[PDB]
């Protein structure tokens, strides 16, 4: 679902990524998603408009925007942190990545 | 580039052009559109031409290609950019 963080079921490419396609449209075995990054591994010059950080738990986290990815539903776990409240934020960044508004 | 289709296998570039990542780029494949029938949206999965061929724009498989595998030019599909547009606003934003 839309703005929820998920676990990635595998262990290997993602820790955390944030779903950012619509609820309305159902792929369906897929879902387009951001994986999250640990924001201490980009210095804070990194846009962040284009890179924003979000909070989950005590701990910062960087949207990777520009590493967008099909995954398949089969590997979505377990929903994490809602947010719908960083709405503005993620669309800004989304469409600044396709559009450079 | 923006809207330019390249091979390796076709996809499309839909990444701005005043983004640079650098290393990858935002794409989206193409498949022939013989393979899906006239009744999957067109809103989502916009026909293009290239050649003498149909293709369908694969909008939600879109993913991150390293720039290195992005090979020879092979179409210039700027004037679709409304269809483009408006299928990747429909998938995350369901306009
Ligand atoms: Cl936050
Ligand atoms: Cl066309």
């Amino acid at each position: 679902m839309q703005f929820k963080v998920y676990t990635y079921k595998r262990e290997s490419r993602y820790r955390l990524f944030v779903d950012v396609q619509s609820d309305i449209i159902d792929t369906p075995g897929r879902r387009m998603v951001i994986p999250l990054a640990s924001a201490r591994l980009l210095s804070d010059k990194v846009s962040r408009e284009l890179y924003p950080v979000v909070h989950i738990g005590d701990e910062s986290w960087r949207m990777m925007t520009t590493d967008m990815a099909s995954v398949p539903v089969s590997v979505i776990g377990e929903e994490v942190a809602d947010l719908s409240h960083r709405e503005n934020d993620i669309k800004n960044a989304i469409n600044l990545m396709f559009w450079g508004i």
